[PDB]
């Protein structure tokens, strides 16, 4: 449980070893699964139900994404449950947007895709389901739960 403030870690698989390479250009690859804090602890979005790990790029150890600093805490094979007050919590539907929209073979480069999507949030408010949509009008804590599957160093 390292400290950063507003995020509460609890390891749950302790998962091997000596703590990876996390190279600026190191490719971090995992499950995660989101969750709210209500009492069904309601599932957003859980990289096991659509089939596929999801995988980040380290664009600065030294300044670190949000996320990053998640994945960077954790060793291979590690499931953990990091926790996640409000303030860190408010980019999460357009990173999910982002996400649901790459499950689809589809990215941000696409250039359609990125232009459309400005287009669509615009005219429609909206990020384009409604689960994220309720989510951005109701702020909120998060939990996490990740399991570091791999990191590999730049090519």
């Amino acid at each position: 449980l390292l400290n950063v403030e507003g995020v509460k870690k609890t390891i749950l698989h302790g998962g091997t070893g000596e703590l990876p390479n996390f190279i600026t250009g190191s490719r971090v690859i995992f499950h995660f699964r989101t969750m709210k804090c209500d009492e069904e602890r309601t599932v957003i979005d859980d990289s096991r139900q659509v089939g596929q790990p999801m995988h980040i790029i380290i664009g600065n150890m030294f300044k670190l994404e949000f996320w990053e600093i998640l994945l960077t805490s954790m060793r291979v094979h590690e499931v953990a449950e990091f926790w996640c007050d409000t303030i860190h919590t408010g980019v999460y539907p357009i990173l999910s947007r982002s996400l649901r929209q790459m499950a689809q073979g589809k990215d941000p480069t696409e250039w359609h895709v990125h232009t459309c999507g400005l287009a669509n949030m615009f005219a429609y408010h909206t990020l384009g389901y409604e689960d994220l949509d309720e989510l951005q009008k109701e702020p909120q804590p998060l939990v996490f739960v990740i399991e570091l599957l791999q990191v590999d160093a730049p090519s």
